[PDB]
């Protein structure tokens, strides 16, 4: 396993995961009206899940001999997804394609870390892994109140519950 | 009171609640969109406090000498109430209407028990009564949601709390 | 409703209740070797609920206007059960025979105040109804073990839980 | 059952529910000094019930097609006890007799709702004597208080715990 | 400070408390239908919570050496909102207007009684400031709802958190 | 150390524990008024801690080869303190003189018990203690409400706490 | 991997953890006598830890596009495992035959799905060997109870725990 | 704002605070009879919370650069208040003159310190308000056991709570 | 008052927070060694309040009609704080000095808020001031660790406690 | 006192402690079958009290200034008990064999140590005496298993409580 | 045993107790900088529990027949420990001697109570015992700091935890 | 896989796990002075979480078939690490450089596991993995303390809470 490589797609995660909390903000707030009140509970627990994800893969990073980007500009720049920026013309549909967006490139993130350390890094696919349960939750929630996809998914208990990374988080 | 009359309604009404608790796992998992989420979480109250309806009644059945069918097959067969299969046009009005239907009938059964042991049989009378408490909430809850009739009802705590009875379960 | 009667009938009920007390401590720790350790918990949850009952009757035949004897010699040649003493021959066996006559004898009981309290003296009845409850279950745990009667009853969740009297503990 | 005259029965039951959260806030207050505080927290305690027991009526009044009148005073006018306004001279004594005059009229509403209900609205029945429960239990509470009759109670846990209502309380 | 006049305020400002804690309880079981749904669980924390402010006030108007009027007539008569009676069209909309017009008026008495006791009576002024924090928040979640402002609030945690006036609540 | 005689003081010591939970609950029953009031908790603590002392002292009487005797009249005629009657005129007075001699005697059953145990059987002795511990807490509550001696003790947080025997306790 | 048959792998497991849960109610109320109670706690544990398993499957089956059958009879015929059947001579070795072949059988289906999706599927996978862990677990138990085989396994927490499954649990 | 005479007031309030923890453990104890056991948890409501003032106040005084005196004893002598001596005769109503006055001068303290600060010192002026709170609120307890006036004030839930000053307390 | 203003210091602080959330997860991470370990709980504390002071600060900002920018590169731009960066020689004792600069900066940052809003906006100023508090305890902090400056602080009971905001927070 | 001799005594008591955390492990995992299933949570509770009791020797051999053997070999040599080892014939009653003999070597141990130090030094003699308190207890547990003899003893409320020993424990 | 001079120790030691509050307050807030930062808990933690030992303390005085001195001076001049005063030059190494000095005292007041009350006393012996474990403890943690003495011991749970005197704390 | 070879890595990953329970205590008490203190807790938290890792392996040996060997003193020769003694000059530079030494030894051993499980047996895969999880923490925060390669490690939560292993603990 090339440490190097596999420190980048962490830092572009960590990064990803960071804006995310700050977008999903903007979003969670433009939620409004009787449909909007809908999804405003979704958008939080994912923004809470989404902090979490980045408080459980600093440590992992630092383990591996990596760092943060010492400026916060340049930590932004370098996230793996498209920020999540409110639409133009914010609707609660648009919204949800904005979100929907987010968390499917998410689940692309840490599926190619999960497919580059498997057999590996077992400490990072195990990490990897967790982050994945819960964004592709994510994903599920987004999906099913746009397309009408069934699921089976609830809300969570507390928000920021964070089921599956919670074992990494201090 | 005879008994075996009475293991028979009770068995059968046993039967209505176990499979209620596959059928309203289907229906919610159908509640989709922006106007299933405001019943999905109506549905999942409801379908665990049915689980907890068959939970209480099974000791009773075992107390008064009854038991179970041998076969699931033929339990399933037994129940007092149509099963609540998901709509050929699986709308969240048509879901509603196949749930407000399906808790009409339950509490037409316990208040069958209830009026069968008045002053005759006080355990199972306080047990009918018990879940019939419940079953008149579920069917306010839904009449609520589909014809706009007023009331006065909630939430649950948490999911399957089942205030009325609690006291009958392990 | 004859108040003076229904007072009889609550006294000598807590009297029953006062004196099992005593008599199951000493059952409990005759419950000894590997059989009796399979039934010293099931004594000890039907003691400290039958503690509970007491509890729970003494209120009641104040709130009528009766008093407890003066003396606790006099209140327990009161019992409407007869003293569940240790066997001749303290064999598990023996001993689960003792406990199931002294449970079915308490059945018996409050059977007798809910047929004479019913539709006349609502918080009395269910008052006697509440202990019923327990009783029904208590005498359905010592049968099982001691006939093989099949039944759907488990230990308490903690030893005098009391689930359908608490309401009435202070 | 004519269940026009029993939503007026539950109404008027209401009303003086709700207006006793009134009144004995002011009685509470006025017990004062040192013999007033060994019965200020009792008042709290029936207070904080007797609001409980509005909160119980309201979702029945609307389950069984009643409303709330549109005008609080209209509400008001409509109870079916005395107002508890504080005595002239609003000694602790004076205060009692208040209190004890209240709850004995509140005991014979719900007595009066469970003899029309009896064996043949089990959900209501159940719900008026669950207040009747407590409405007792605020008699015997005043009654020792004021003439020194025995009683078996003790205060609540926490105030307004509403032990026999709370199975309706959301 | 003129105390007479800083006890009037009060006193009316308990009474818009408590006759809002009967309305909202109107208006919470008429937030029916799939789109009531998104606002029965705001209405009733806002309920709460004002029945939390009229809990808060007694004992300050009693420690300024007020009282509250011997009649709860006169009570409510004094109330400084308009009563936020049922609309006669009662559609969700609707609701929401008496929802926010009620709420505004609120914010709009605390902000007086801030102000007259701003630097002069520091207690009032504190307990009237908590009160604000939660009526500026009631008044965002009904402007959010019904005309889309973005706002960054969420529901309670339990209803009837009252997170800012819990330190003044026994 | 004789453990006969041993034996012979704890069963003594565990009867007047038991008829002393019988007798303090009439004369918590007889604690009436506003006076009575005053002591109702007082006696309820003390009456729950002396059956948690029965609860401690059965084991040990068991471990040490002693058994409870066979009939609860005989086990009753053992108790090594007077019965607590209610007096004759029961005044909160009297009752209190009643109490105080009742615990005065308890001290001196477990001094005795300590005494014959110090330096010989520790694991005794300190149960002894631990009950004793209890006891002088006991006499020091009532001996300041009867004669006005200053202490520095308080209610327990709980009735029937047992701070000092509940290691003993299971 | 395919999808569709992996699809209808995890059905067959979910409609075999959905009649274990019948088939382990019968089960556990003809485990009675003596040595019945020493495996009846021990089939309550597993029969809630097997409904948590089908609560965990039905979300996956739905996210990855499949859906529970129609009618809870094709569930049911469904099912990868023999159906429990209480024993001809419901012995409680015989009964423990029963529960271990049962078992055995889950091992296999979830070694099954583990193999067809270990590397390809990494969320389905991850559920698969959370279910396997308390499968063993559950095999473990009643092979110690049936053959003696040597085992450091205890009795779960609270019946139903699942701690391995509970991160896949609402 | 001279930090040196806002030094002088702080050390010298946390020196009434201190001296007072002292001098009501003696009060607290002197409390006795039936009419002592009205105010005895009165007492320790207020002494704990004046401990607990104490304990708010060092923090700010370091915090400004001030210190603690060398001595207790200098300490001591800078109480702003005069020392809350036992009566000389120590009757209850003696006593309680001693606490009200007490308070009273306390309230005057912080009053002080808030008109020094306001609009000046933020932090200052709020921890000052905060202790402020719970010093009128000790006031009311002993004017009303004293005097008679009626408040709307009730025991604390747990002695020590301090509601107002807790968020200053580690 | 001048709203916009006010919105313009109301973003930028919120902008000093989120960046702090950010440069204090390097600056934890540098803490190492036996003399890092002193610090390493203290900057934790510090950086989860700062994280709780921006979730304070967004809702009032929506409250009063303003937004967050719409790229987070934008908001970083606008911290009221210079950027925290770790040290060209990141000693202890460097980054000590980083922290207690942007701890002063933003005690500075709220005073400045507090002054503005004073007797103007209650609501907006109440909650400055508790960030205030906090912050003023940050410096505290670290000025004792950096300069030995006597100060009565502890550590937080958990991380991230905020005892003065946590009533903004939900 | 000869601390050396003490200290002797202790470290051998430690080493007996540590090694029966080992030998009950196994003894554990070999009482399987259904009378195994009687005594494998007794012997839990007694492993896991008997690790609690080396954590509370060791921090009282290193206040008496001794220390741990260097080598874990010389530790276990020096176990004032035989080794438990497994029987050859590991049958349930030889298990029960070992484990009472292993039990009251320890009680003789202990009470060694109490004899050695009673009046001596206090705090070693209360360590030993709590220890002994729970080897009476572990003996008394395993005698009526195996022998019959009566006892009041039952199951902890959580393996490993340590009711006497956790004022030691951290 | 001379009460008197029991009464006098007891006093003293209560004193000592009272004082160390009091100067172990200026301690802590002088532990300062990277090395204070390692014992500022540990002084908190003895701090907390000297407190509590002053309120186990007194109600045993009183027990006893003796009082607290009248004034609070005298009270201090009492103390059978020297003030522990802020050194000259307070060092971390120079306040440790200071805590060790008056550590090493307190274990010898209550060893000479212990040995005075030895066998005669009980309760008060008790109280000794329980007040001295948590002595040796705190001397055991200075001695550690300062000279590098090996110990067992860590820090407490919480503050002022006060394992061993908390049965006498209310 | 050849299970007789997996057993033997297992059982000496046990030894492991086990003797370092025995050496860390030596070496955490041996973390004395200023600069110890910093270690102390870490020790403590690897001690215990070390403790929980033989807790979790000794199931899965005897579900696999092994034993654990007949005598303690053949299982610590079989550890897989070097005993972690006591270093001749234990300055905490030297223990830590032990304790480091002794981590990378475990990340060794589970790697080992991880690696010839891998694929294979997923059960015990899973098992070393979380094992390894804990160890790579460990390993991180001694190597932190020692050499000051930067980490985003904290303390635990509480000592012993193992995150990662727990789900195998009873
Ligand atoms: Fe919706
Ligand atoms: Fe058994
Ligand atoms: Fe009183
Ligand atoms: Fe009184
Ligand atoms: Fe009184
Ligand atoms: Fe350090
Ligand atoms: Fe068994
Ligand atoms: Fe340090």
């Amino acid at each position: 396993i090339d440490v190097e490589k596999l420190l980048e797609l962490l830092i572009k995660a960590a990064a990803a995961e960071f804006t995310t909390y700050y977008y999903y903000t903007i979003l969670r707030n433009h939620a409004t009206g009787l449909e909007g009140e809908a999804i405003k509970e979704i958008i939080e627990d994912a923004r809470l899940e989404d902090r979490n994800h980045f408080e459980a893969l600093v440590p992992r990073i630092y383990e591996l001999g990596g760092e943060l980007p010492r400026d916060i500009r340049e930590f932004a720049d370098l996230a793996s997804c498209r920020d999540a920026y409110l639409p133009e013309e914010p609707t609660i549909e648009n919204i949800l394609k904005v979100l929907l967006e987010a968390e499917r490139c998410a689940v692309g993130v840490y599926t190619e870390i999960c497919n580059y350390t498997f057999g590996k890094d077992p400490r990072t696919y195990d990490l990897a892994l967790a982050i994945l349960h819960e964004e592709i939750e994510h994903e599920a929630w987004f999906e099913e109140l746009l397309t009408g996809k069934p699921s089976g998914h609830f809300r969570r208990g507390k928000p920021g519950e964070s089921p599956y990374v919670s074992k990494f988080l201090k």
